[PDB]
């Protein structure tokens, strides 16, 4: 028998104002309800949708993810016309279009630090969860106006293709961003998570520019593999990039966790910046 919760929401009072791009049963758009809310990102699955609603669950797995620094569901429509799962949309929208918009008043040090210190907190609480995220990325992350940044996911295989997406190889992430462990074992652990974090503090500390875009495909696991980095962001801290180099570590025991992670960033916004090491391959904004 189908089972609710205290998040079973009517379709009727949702009010959808425009389309944030595709997702993985259909198409995510921005909403809201009446007045006395804010804005709402809403899930659906298509017309053409089978009696396999695995959906459900996955809207099972965004009422898992409740946080203050966390995207969380804030209902779904199980009863009444066609199946809506209704979360919380934080208003500058997705990382990359956050960073890239801050051309105009760029995000500071101290943002950068406060920013993926709540990332690193989510991702602490999700692997205790037992979440294993696998496409966390700036994509995969939203930020509020008060400059907080969060933890989800659309289905966005081809929201903004042209800034990044590489194609479809037959698994839920561009291939071109995923792990090196991930490539060859195919296997997707906190460690693995904690690597696709080290190129999403990269992304923040880039500032929103495409991920493995000079180098080619086939050559990205081959120098990912090897030891590779891109090369530390100007106007960027370099205690995020001490800290994304032990995530970008090959082997798993070398590579921390999301405790030790929020640690460095700890340190980092208090009132700390270049330490000790920072001899080479550190300067110019990647490629």
């Amino acid at each position: 028998s189908p089972n609710y919760d205290k998040w079973e929401m009517e379709r009727t009072d949702i009010t959808m104002k425009h389309k944030l791009g595709e997702g993985q049963y259909g198409e995510v758009y921005e909403g809201v309800w009446k007045k006395y809310s804010l804005t709402v990102a809403v899930k659906t699955l298509k017309e053409d949708t089978m009696e396999v609603e695995e959906f459900l669950k996955e809207a099972a797995v965004l009422k898992e993810i409740k946080h203050p620094n966390l995207v969380q569901l804030l209902g779904v429509c199980t009863r009444e016309p066609p199946f809506y799962i209704i979360t919380e949309f934080m208003t500058y929208g997705n990382l990359l279009d956050y960073l890239r918009e801050c051309n105009r008043q760029e995000v500071n040090a101290v943002v950068l630090l406060y920013m993926a210190t709540q990332i690193s907190s989510a991702m602490e609480y999700l692997e205790k969860k037992n979440f294993i995220h696998r496409d966390l990325a700036a994509r995969n992350c939203l930020v509020g106006e008060n400059h907080l940044v969060k933890v989800a996911d659309f289905g966005l295989s081809r929201l903004m293709y042209g800034d990044t997406y590489t194609a479809h190889a037959g698994a839920k992430f561009p291939i071109k961003w995923t792990a090196p462990e991930s490539l060859a074992y195919n296997k997707f652990s906190i460690k693995s998570d904690v690597w696709a974090f080290g190129v999403l503090l990269w992304e923040i500390a880039t500032y929103g520019m495409s991920p493995y875009p000079g180098i080619d495909l086939s050559q990205v696991y081959e120098l990912l593999e090897k030891d590779y980095r891109m090369e530390r962001p100007e106007g960027c801290p370099e205690k995020v990039y001490e800290l994304m180099r032990a995530c970008w570590q090959w082997n798993p025991s070398d590579r921390p966790s999301f405790a030790e992670i929020h640690q460095a960033f700890e340190t980092m916004f208090q009132e700390s910046s270049i330490s000790d090491e920072v001899e080479k391959e550190l300067g110019k904004q990647g490629v």
